[PDB]
């Protein structure tokens, strides 16, 4: 099965997922002098208040913090949007080193990490229909660099010991996820895909310009966690990355100048 191994990683997921190559894959380098100001693009509107997490998740390719979306209770809308984005589940990605591990780039620059906060279009339903239409998602990412700790994240840092190895799961309530957003809404945005397989292109991507930091410790404790199931041979989850795709026919326009 897909992995992130030699041989199982990105450059094979094409035989089994043939959309890999198609028009509108992510993530991209964000090449910031042709991102083109869009005075038309809305700020972004972030209504994480009443957000309820539940658990927390090693699916073998990343944990997922997953979220009650069986009402509008965390959303996302505005920025590039037409309507309410209901948000199901936030993770990362990230590296063996400090010098990798981000999805998408900026100028050719790999940040030490990047979480993506998934939300799905409330006009579809449920998440499977979602992600079946071209504006079924939205999912926010924001980059990490490696300096002063992230306190909002300390308390997903703490419960990974829980959730090593694949299939593991464990109870995670009251977790609010304003605590890792940075201080500007600043972002770029560019229509895309899922990063990891099926591939489907059913993405509006709304990627801050701002990184959050985090410190090396938090980072370091990420790179504990095991790809493999319990009692398998250890493999850590480390540089579960998809690299940067072809842009093809494609504008990334900032909210900002
Ligand atoms: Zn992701």
């Amino acid at each position: 099965h897909w992995g992130y191994g030699k041989h199982n990683g990105p450059e094979h997921w094409h035989k089994d997922f043939p959309i890999a190559k198609g028009e509108r894959q992510s993530p991209v380098d964000i090449d910031t002098h042709t991102a083109k100001y869009d005075p038309s693009l809305k700020p972004l509107s972030v209504s994480y208040d009443q957000a309820t997490s539940l658990r927390i998740l090693n699916n073998g390719a990343a944990f997922n913090v997953e979220f009650d979306d069986s009402q509008d209770k965390a959303v996302l809308k505005g920025g590039p949007l037409d309507g309410t984005y209901r948000l199901i589940q936030f993770h990362f990605h990230w590296g063996s080193l400090d010098g990798q591990g981000s999805e998408h780039t900026v100028d050719k620059k790999k940040y030490a990490a990047e979480l993506h906060l998934v939300h799905w279009n409330t006009k579809y339903g449920d998440f499977g229909k979602a992600v079946q239409q071209p504006d079924g998602l939205a999912v926010l990412g924001i980059f990490l660099k490696v300096g002063s700790a992230k306190p909002g994240l300390q308390k997903v840092v703490d419960v990974l010991d829980s959730i090593k190895t694949k299939g593991k799961s464990a109870d995670f309530t009251n977790f609010d996820p304003r605590g890792l957003l940075p201080e500007s809404l600043d972002y770029w945005t560019y229509p895309g895909s899922l990063t990891t397989p099926p591939l489907l292109e059913c993405v509006t991507w709304i990627v801050l310009k701002e990184p959050i930091s985090v410190s090396s410790e938090q980072v370091l404790k990420f790179r504990k966690l095991n790809f493999n199931g319990e009692g398998e041979p250890e493999e850590l989850m480390v540089d579960n990355w998809r690299p940067a795709q072809p842009l093809k026919n494609r504008q990334i326009k900032a909210s900002f100048k």
